[PDB]
């Protein structure tokens, strides 16, 4: 509907709850150093003003744009120059430039102390006694630490956090219930943040064409019944939405997503049969629902790709008159028939086909030259499939924890220069990827692995390039995204590496380990295993196994011993000397 007041407009569309939550997020992301109660006050002022406008749109300042009003509120902050320095100078600018000014002065890494997780009982009491304040303080705390995380997506995590507390605080064992859930949500939060940045970094580092190629592949998988023309229309729209979201303006990004959501829901008949329930959903949820929609089933009578792309005599002619449209159609056709492939695999095939057409269409006899291009696809398809069966079989033999340890040893041996915390975190996450994706049937394993492997390898690459230690990791991280995982898969053992000198404190343990959680204990042991491998990198899988066995016995025994701490000391020096002798 037409509206005199934009803020009254947004308010009625979102509802009061979502509005108040998003305003809090927006303020926390722009003013990261201001305390909670000042933010609560601002939220309440903006919210009370919104409701003035809902009641009377002819009221003072209700006609103003939400950008103008938002900037106006920031500029009423007293300590703005004293706290944010030159951000105060934004206030001397007219509104087109002012929001741009403010947006540039967001601090990606604010110097804020790590957010500590309270005990389960204190959280549950806080949740019980003061639900609104509990949940909003933390929304504030997370938003100010993540100024670029898309606010509506953060709102969606907050609701799952709320759900976890509702269930687990009434449980018999609260901590056994709650802490796994909070660990999952944190992982998904770190993953969502990873993807968002990775989209923008891909788009800038590699450009639209490659971005669109990725999108063609994925949308053809999701929507195999759609005609190429429609897919291409969605890709073009999807590419522009990303472009404007990567600039970081919330309203712009939200409006764009909701336009694309609106388009897709009006054209369900031309896109997918799986959009129905998504398209009934309210504003913020609809775009989010559509992003996570499941693959539609493929049409029945699908011709072979050979006809248009190998056997036609007009392959070169059709290619030459529009190369990207032709390659787009190739990718569209291949992808829609193969939801079981990774997008990157599909892009490798499309790039192979491109390379082949480029040379073969310049040969005296093209039709001959390019007649067996589909043979080049066999190894490309094989390579990821092999690793899947190979890792998921090993996962089934060992279980998550020991699978993780198998990885620790493998990757420490390959890149021993990486810091111990990084190797532990990456190997654990890689372990979970196996734990999650290996449970799927074959058809679903490769897309699963690609998605989760993408965020884990992003997190590694992000960590690494802030503190570089290995050129080989650098090369894998700075390569094309299509080649990133194969580059990492190709890393060999570093036979050059000179062992880390012995540090007795690293391999001394204490009685505290017995009472720690399964998670925390595993981490202390995994830390030690990395260091063991770094100190003895020529140790055989079987030699380490013997040390790992003796260590298990050491823990088990000293955790039943009366005097725990002298056990750990006395037996500990024994295990260490024996191990040193063993691994010589
Ligand atoms: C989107 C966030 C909304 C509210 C979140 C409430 C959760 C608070 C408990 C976790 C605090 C420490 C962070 C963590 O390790 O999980
Ligand atoms: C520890 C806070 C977890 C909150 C999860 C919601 C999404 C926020 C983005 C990523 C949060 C954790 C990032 C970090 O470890 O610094
Ligand atoms: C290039 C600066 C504007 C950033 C645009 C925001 C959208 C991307 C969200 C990424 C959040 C993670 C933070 C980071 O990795 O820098
Ligand atoms: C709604 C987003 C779908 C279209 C994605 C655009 C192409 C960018 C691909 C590069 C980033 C990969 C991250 C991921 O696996 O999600
Ligand atoms: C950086 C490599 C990205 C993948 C390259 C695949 C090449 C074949 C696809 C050509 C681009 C199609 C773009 C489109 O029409 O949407
Ligand atoms: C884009 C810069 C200013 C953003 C903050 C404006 C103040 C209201 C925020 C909440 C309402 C809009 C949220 C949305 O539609 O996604
Ligand atoms: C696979 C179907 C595509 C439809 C998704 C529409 C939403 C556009 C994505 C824009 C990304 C903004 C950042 C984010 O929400 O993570
Ligand atoms: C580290 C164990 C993860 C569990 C699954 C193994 C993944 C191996 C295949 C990787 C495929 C990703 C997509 C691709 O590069 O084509
Ligand atoms: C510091 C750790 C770097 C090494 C870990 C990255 C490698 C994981 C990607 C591939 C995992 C499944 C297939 C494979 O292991 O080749
Ligand atoms: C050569 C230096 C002395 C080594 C002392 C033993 C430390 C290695 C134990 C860590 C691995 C145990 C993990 C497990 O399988 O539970
Ligand atoms: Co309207
Ligand atoms: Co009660
Ligand atoms: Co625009
Ligand atoms: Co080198």
């Amino acid at each position: 509907d037409a509206h005199k007041s934009e803020v009254a407009h947004r308010f009625k569309d979102l509802g009061e709850e979502n509005f108040k939550a998003l305003v809090l997020i927006a303020f926390a992301q722009y003013l990261q150093q201001c305390p909670f109660e000042d933010h609560v006050k601002l939220v309440n002022e903006v919210t009370e003003f919104a409701k003035t406008c809902v009641a009377d749109e002819s009221a003072e300042n209700c006609d103003k744009s939400l950008h103008t009003l938002f900037g106006d509120k920031l500029c009423t902050v007293a300590t703005l120059r004293e706290t944010y320095g030159e951000m105060a100078d934004c206030c001397a600018k007219q509104e087109p430039e002012r929001n741009e000014c403010f947006l540039q002065h967001k601090d990606d890494n604010p110097n804020l102390p790590r957010l500590v997780r309270p005990e389960v009982d204190v959280m549950c009491t806080a949740f019980h006694d003061n639900e609104e304040t509990f949940l909003k303080k933390y929304l504030y705390e997370i938003a100010r630490r993540h100024p670029y995380f898309y606010a509506p997506e953060l709102l969606f995590f907050a609701k799952r956090y709320k759900a976890a507390f509702t269930e687990c605080c009434q449980a018999a064992d609260k901590a056994a219930c709650l802490l796994p859930k909070l660990d999952e949500l944190r992982d998904e939060g770190k993953a969502s943040s990873a993807k968002q940045r990775l989209k923008c970094a891909s788009l800038q580092k590699f450009g639209e064409r490659a971005f669109k190629a990725w999108a063609v592949a994925r949308l053809s998988q999701r929507f195999p019944k759609a005609e190429f023309a429609e897919v291409s229309k969605l890709v073009t729209d999807l590419t522009k939405v990303h472009t404007e979201c990567c600039h970081g303006d919330l309203l712009e990004c939200a409006d764009d997503r909701a336009d694309l959501a609106k388009y897709i829901c009006e054209n369900q008949d031309s896109i997918s049969s799986k959009l129905k329930e998504c398209c009934e959903k309210p504003l913020l949820e609809k775009s989010h629902c559509i992003a996570e929609v499941e693959n539609d089933e493929m049409p029945a009578d699908l011709p072979s790709l050979a006809a248009d792309f190998v056997e036609s005599k007009d392959v070169c002619k059709n290619y030459a008159e529009a190369k990207d449209v032709f390659l787009g159609m190739f990718l569209y056709e291949y992808a829609r028939r193969h939801p079981d492939y990774s997008v990157v695999l599909l892009l490798r095939l499309a790039k192979t086909y491109e390379t082949t057409l480029e040379k073969c269409c310049a040969a005296a006899d093209p039709h001959e030259c390019y007649a067996k291009v589909f043979d080049e696809f066999k190894p490309l398809v094989e390579e990821p499939q092999n690793l899947i069966k190979q890792n998921c079989e090993l996962f089934e033999q060992l279980g998550e924890y020991k699978f993780q340890n198998a990885l620790l040893v493998r990757y420490t041996k390959k890149v021993p220069q990486v810091s111990t915390p990084t190797l532990v975190e990456v190997s654990r996450n890689l372990g979970k990827v196996g734990s999650k994706c290996c449970k799927h049937p074959e058809a679903k394993r490769m897309p699963c692995a690609e998605d989760y492997l993408s965020v884990v390898l992003n997190q590694l690459c992000v960590l690494h390039e802030k503190t570089p230690v290995s050129d080989r990791v650098t090369k894998c991280c700075t390569e094309s995204l299509v080649n990133r995982r194969p580059c990492f898969s190709a890393l060999e053992v570093d036979e050059t590496y000179v062992p880390k000198e012995f540090n007795a404190e690293t391999f001394t343990f204490h009685a505290d380990i017995c009472t720690l959680s399964e998670k925390e204990r595993q981490i202390k042991k995994q830390t030690a295993l990395v260091e063991l491998v770094k100190h003895k990198p020529k140790a055989t899988k079987e030699q380490l196994k013997a040390v790992m066995d003796d260590f298990a016995a050491f823990v088990e025994k000293c955790c039943k011993a009366d005097d725990k701490e002298t056990c750990f000391a006395e037996e500990g020096k024994k295990l260490v000397a024996a191990s040193q002798a063993a691994l010589g």
